[PDB]
């Protein structure tokens, strides 16, 4: 697998350094002379080109890519035209970074494999983190279940698992719990309930919130 | 609750426009006249404020909000004097939006409750997606385990959840199934795997990759 | 003692000049072309570098000096970002010009080991000179004790110190005369005072303010 | 006595707040709007004008003020035709801000009372404490002899006065010292010298290093 990048900020940057951190052959590509310079050692390819340009685009070898990563979401004009050359280009796969619902839309139309929203999907976890602090993080499975990482409150502290009628009443799995540092996965009846650690529990979303308003 | 928001970015306008519909009292500030007037609709209260100027924060009513987001991530400068000033005016919950590391340490020694990362924190999640197809979302529950939502393949189909021993061979428990929209919480043995659906699974991150591999 | 000096204005050249006029080793560091040519023959050594980079920090071998004066004092991030390097570079002492009150109190977090305001002193000094005309230059040994070098008016020319009661009534000593170039330390009683010379004095900030009106 | 002070930058805005201080009537005069409103309530009157229009500098009974303080040390341009104008005006007492030697010499030639260098001054002090960390703050009586406030080293704790022979050897006079918050006026013969507190001692430039080196 080999990986290309356009777009060194935040975002573009995480990506270079995480795949150059598990031995992935990465190109990074920026219009930016010091984005550049800085990600040169966090990258197997640093070239300070502009995306928007085919023949610029063409001196990379950017179709010797299977996975094309551009992360300009700030800039629509550059962003578009960037997969517009590489969906010309027969890239098999193409991951955008968008920046709005109207950047998402023409990336639609011209041909994006996968369109990133990474600031709007954070900001609704977040949020979710700020109406209730009973959670830490959350994964939706669907639209109506989800696995819901819990804080164990004062309430819950010295109690058993059999004690907790999350299987009866509110129809909720427990997971894992995060003993101080130790970890358990899939526990069995029963196992106390200490203080503020890691509660994974699995339900239906409005099953969970009736835990935590009751339980 | 009432929530403040200090820049209405992507980042930013993204938490207004949950916690309003979730049914929450939001303060959506910001120093520019067309953000105000985009979120004007999405906020309980949408002020044109300089959050640098204590005058400016003070008309603002801003002791009475027990949690203020500042989601500056551009401006180290604006970033580091309104979480300056909010310290000072002993604000419960101070959460703001960093950029790099040298920023993440400029807010740690002056009073940052929580420091988010929203780009870096998808762009290894985005990353990990890239490294393998088959992952879908994942959790990380602690360093070394992790619950996975894997993408069915071509050699699962047909497969009852007793043939594959996961729980024996890889140590690793299926959570549950996503059947073409019909989802299934701890599935009993024995269930039938079909085509490309998402399967949740749990175990430690050295033993899923085999599961991927081998299995 | 090897001096850095990060940023070349009003306040950073100064101190480039004045610590190599006494023969030190000061390195002068700023991200202004033109600044750095100025004062390429006032540094032993002068680089054009951007301190709010750690690559180009780490290029000047800036752990190698003792004292480092971050002179920036209207950029905060610049300011602030150079002082974080640097105290994670374990730099015994830090020095940074700051510019307002709330910029004092991010360096004072990062570890500023000293925090200079060097307009707002001026300002503070300046202006004791603007309400009373008679004084020229002060240094507060407290909050209620200063060393005054006073101007003399036309009420003590030809006046004895014996004739000045300071020392019972006012509670001050006389300090020195500087008689038209000629400085006299510690004067015995009793000498002339003349015109409008420099008068040092010491006492009580309230005393001093009773000599200047009644005595002088 | 009526102050008028030109320009509210970090020197001209310590004047204001210092002469209001201590109950003057001061006039704060800028051409930023910002400045004006934050140094409104530290100013007895604050007005927005330009101090380079005649017709502006009249409007503000500036013939009214005895003392007027030009402190623009940035833009040369406006330092230097503010003077003019206040020259021609007839005011008894101009004070300038310079920025460099050249500024100072264009000043002296349209007839500045008093010029200014604060950055110049303070460097030049600053310096000093950093060659020797010795002294604390000084004063230059005359070019040869100065007034310094030292620090106590530990050689020369429990130390008394007529032990130290500054009078005869070095022919420096001790004038304070500042005992742990307790200050002494002209000590007499003899006080024990405790550990590192400010003393004052006078005498000629040479002779104080002298006393610092060995004593
Ligand atoms: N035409 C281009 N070709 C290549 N790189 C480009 C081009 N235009 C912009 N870039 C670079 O892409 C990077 C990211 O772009 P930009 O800062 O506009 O987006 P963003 O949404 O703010 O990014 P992030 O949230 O990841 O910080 C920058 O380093 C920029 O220099
Ligand atoms: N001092 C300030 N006070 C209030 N709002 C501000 C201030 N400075 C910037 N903002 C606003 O905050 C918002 C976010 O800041 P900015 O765009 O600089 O950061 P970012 O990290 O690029 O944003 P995003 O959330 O899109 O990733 C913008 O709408 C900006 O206008
Ligand atoms: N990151 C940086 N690294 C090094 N030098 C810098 C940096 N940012 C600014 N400088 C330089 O530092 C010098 C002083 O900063 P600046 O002029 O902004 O402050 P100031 O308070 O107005 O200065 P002064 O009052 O001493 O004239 C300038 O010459 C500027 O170019
Ligand atoms: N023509 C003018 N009339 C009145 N005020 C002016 C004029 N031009 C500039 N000013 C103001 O004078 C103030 C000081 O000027 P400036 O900031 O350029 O100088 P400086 O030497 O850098 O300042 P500082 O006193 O902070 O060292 C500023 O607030 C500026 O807005
Ligand atoms: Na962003
Ligand atoms: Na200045």
């Amino acid at each position: 697998k080999q990986f290309a990048v356009i777009g060194l900020g935040r975002f573009g940057g995480s990506i270079c350094k995480e795949l150059h951190r598990m031995g992935h052959e990465v190109l990074a590509v920026d219009i930016n002379e010091e984005k550049v310079n800085a990600y040169a050692s966090y990258a197997t390819h640093a070239v300070i080109a502009n995306a928007t340009e085919e023949n610029e685009l063409l001196s990379l070898g950017i179709r010797n890519f299977e996975y094309v990563i551009v992360a300009i979401g700030a800039n629509i004009q550059a962003s578009t035209l960037t997969t517009l050359l590489l969906k010309e280009l027969d890239i098999p796969n193409i991951w955008v970074k968008a920046q709005n619902y109207y950047h998402h839309k023409v990336l639609e139309k011209i041909g994006a494999d996968r369109i990133i929203h990474p600031e709007k999907d954070m900001g609704v976890k977040i949020a979710q983190s700020l109406s209730d602090e009973n959670v830490l993080n959350y994964i939706d499975l669907s639209d109506e279940y989800s696995i819901v990482e819990l804080l164990a409150t004062r309430k819950l502290d010295s109690k058993s698992i059999i004690d907790l009628n999350v299987r009866a009443k509110y129809g909720c799995t427990i997971l894992a719990i995060k003993h101080h540092g130790d970890i358990c996965l899939s526990p069995a009846p029963e196992d106390i309930i200490r203080e503020q650690d890691c509660l994974v529990i699995m339900g239906h979303k409005k099953d969970i919130k009736r835990f935590e308003n009751e339980g």
